[PDB]
């Protein structure tokens, strides 16, 4: 036939050629599966391989049972497995001392087995890729796309077996050795590996950043993936602030392998895209508060979505705080109630105050009797809302702007048994009462101030949504000031 007479002379690189060009007759099936048993002597037969291997796969018409089994004596469930798994593509750089010329990203396909493990590339020492089924306690079917040396490439074939969406594998590169216990084993030459990867713009994972294949797995497989959102005031901080945000995240037993550096490169992010700076709000400029606002919608869309690469929001953690407490107001009602996420208060450091990762409700749920607030009520149409959780008391001049505003109506919520300063613990009880309070006596028309931590404004605006006529007056140092943006327009809708 063609492929014989192509054999007969050794044209490997047309044989790959015609394969990519994918117009193949049936005829011809047998003489091109007879190449994978060929000895991989040199690079052009090992690259044939691979594109006759690619070719079956994704034109499942050409992949064939006979053949399968009668030319490459497969099993048959290995068989019925290489033609129904689906396969995992992964990209792992080497160096070659000698030939620098010949230095290359590769590619390895791998198909996960149930009780074999095998490939088709005749240079590769079988104990590697038992090392690679030890650790994974998975079999499988690996090929390679180029002829190398050594087995730098363990980390890579790991992560294809690991990771359940191959999505996350299309922009990240591996090198590094892997032990029968699922450790990461140091290997060489990782600035030339690094220039390799990013000439094919891709970012390397080397053993400086995972450590063992559990590790691995809290990135390529995560149950909850932590994200960072803070606001801050000062620039000169950001970069600080993120790496105390990572100390408070790794507090957590769930997210003890967290690493701000590995988030960033694993799902494509930068500083930038877990802080937004504010130098000076002017809360009575409504055009450049909806700039911020349009900046924190921008910025938390990125973060739950991720490109695609997550399938399940649910997925995701966001651990979240801000820096003034009427801004955070409006991010809370932009965030909405429905996102898995962890609520920070940062005094010297970040500490976690409302963990909404097992129930977003919680700051909603009304209680019969109020156990962290007292409330003194007189209810009337033009109702004025007073919040009292911090040091400072905003009551009097919260009773003085309700009589400026002519409002009849006051609810007054403070502390219960504490006076100023919240002292620092779960404070899902406290949102879910003051929740409570304002919807048990929300009017037609609300005024709103307060004085209490950032963290509870955040809270309050995820509990109470854009559904309340409320009117919010932002402390100016000195003085009340109407921030100008109702608390129920139609720009404040989540979009989460």
């Amino acid at each position: 036939g063609h492929i014989k007479q192509l054999l007969k002379n050794k044209r490997f690189e047309v044989i790959k050629a015609l394969v990519e060009s994918k117009k193949i007759k049936q005829e011809w099936l047998e003489d091109l599966y007879s190449i994978l048993l060929k000895q991989d002597t040199d690079v052009e037969i090992t690259q044939a391989k691979y594109e006759i291997i690619k070719l079956l796969l994704t034109e499942k018409k050409y992949l064939n049972f006979e053949l399968l089994t009668k030319t490459l004596n497969l099993d048959q469930q290995t068989a019925i497995e290489i033609m129904r798994n689906p396969f995992k593509e992964v990209y792992f750089p080497t160096y070659n001392i000698e030939n620098p010329e010949e230095s290359r990203l590769n590619k390895a396909l791998i198909i996960p087995l149930s009780n074999q493990t095998f490939t088709l590339n005749t240079f590769v020492n079988s104990q590697d890729l038992e090392t690679i089924k030890e650790a994974t306690n998975k079999n499988f079917f690996v090929i390679f796309d180029n002829i190398f040396s050594g087995k730098s490439y363990q980390l890579a074939v790991a992560a294809g077996l690991i990771a359940k969406e191959k999505e996350i594998l299309d922009n990240v590169a591996f090198t590094g050795e892997v032990s029968s216990n699922g450790f990461i084993i140091p290997v060489n030459h990782l600035e030339e590996k690094k220039e390799i990867t990013e000439k094919a713009k891709k970012v390397l994972i080397t053993p400086e950043d995972i450590e063992n294949l559990e590790e691995l797995s809290f990135w390529l497989n995560p149950e909850h993936l932590p994200v960072i959102f803070i606001h801050i005031n000062k620039p000169e901080l950001a970069l600080q602030s993120l790496k105390q945000m990572e100390d408070a995240i790794k507090k957590d037993e769930r997210f003890k392998y967290f690493k701000l550096e590995n988030l960033k490169k694993f799902y494509r992010l930068e500083d930038q895209d877990m802080y937004l700076i504010t130098p000076s709000v002017d809360f009575s400029n409504r055009e450049e508060l909806i700039k911020i606002l349009n900046e924190f919608r921008e910025k938390v869309s990125k973060l739950l979505t991720l490109e695609g690469v997550i399938k399940d929001h649910n997925k995701v953690v966001l651990n979240i705080s801000a820096g003034i407490s009427t801004l955070a107001l409006y991010f809370g009602v932009i965030l909405g109630n429905r996102q898995a996420s962890i609520i920070y208060h940062y005094q010297k450091e970040y500490h976690k105050v409302i963990d909404l990762t097992d129930n977003p409700r919680k700051i909603k749920e009304k209680k019969s009797e109020f156990e962290k607030i007292s409330v003194n009520k007189n209810i009337q149409d033009p109702l004025m809302i007073i919040i009292y959780l911090a040091s400072h008391n905003p009551i009097e001049k919260g009773l003085e702007l309700k009589e400026k505003l002519r409002a009849k109506g006051e609810l007054i919520i403070q502390s219960k048994e504490h006076q100023g300063n919240l002292e620092i613990g779960d404070w899902s009880d406290i949102v879910s009462e003051i929740y409570t309070a304002i919807d048990d006596n929300k009017q037609k028309e609300n005024y709103m101030v307060f004085s209490a931590p950032v963290a509870i404004m955040l809270a309050l605006g995820m509990a109470l949504g854009y559904f309340l006529p409320i009117k919010v007056f932002h402390y100016n140092r000195d003085e009340y000031i109407e921030v100008p943006i109702k608390l129920n327009e139609e720009i404040l809708r989540s979009p989460f």
